[PDB]
């Protein structure tokens, strides 16, 4: 139960997740670890969003086909299938960026988020006013 403010833009085609905080984009390593680079040449930085629901959404690797998901300790990993922990609610923020609220943890507002060293927030450790939880979507 949260507010309803969409961002702009839809699903068509892939996008790079660029956290405002550290510069980095949001990265699914093969071996399911997340994390964030400034490596605009990464290959596992590419990720295709879906709406399951208005305003739900799926975080997938083009690369590597794992789904963006945050687990019972607030831990974010790559998931081989969806599952409901796999969906996040994406909504506008500051008028501006998006940030993603983990759908299975939402009444803890636990967030999809990036430290300035580039690694990620443990879900308990993010709250609104951050800018670990910022986003802004880049086209490939």
């Amino acid at each position: 139960h949260h507010h309803f403010n969409l961002p702009p833009g839809n699903y068509k085609k892939p996008k790079l997740l660029y956290c405002s905080n550290g510069g980095h984009f949001l990265r699914i390593l093969p071996d399911g670890t997340v994390d964030g680079t400034r490596d605009r040449s990464d290959q596992h930085i590419q990720l295709q969003l879906s709406a399951e629901s208005v305003g739900e959404v799926y975080i997938k690797s083009t690369e590597t086909g794992q789904y963006l998901a945050m687990d019972t300790d607030g831990l974010l990993y790559g998931s081989q299938t969806p599952n409901a922990e796999c969906l996040f609610l994406e909504r506008l923020e500051e008028n501006h960026y998006n940030t993603y609220i983990s759908k299975a943890h939402a009444e803890k507002n636990w967030f999809v988020g990036l430290k300035k060293n580039g690694s990620c927030k443990r879900g308990p450790r993010t709250h609104y006013g951050q800018k670990a939880i910022l986003f802004l979507p880049l086209p490939v």
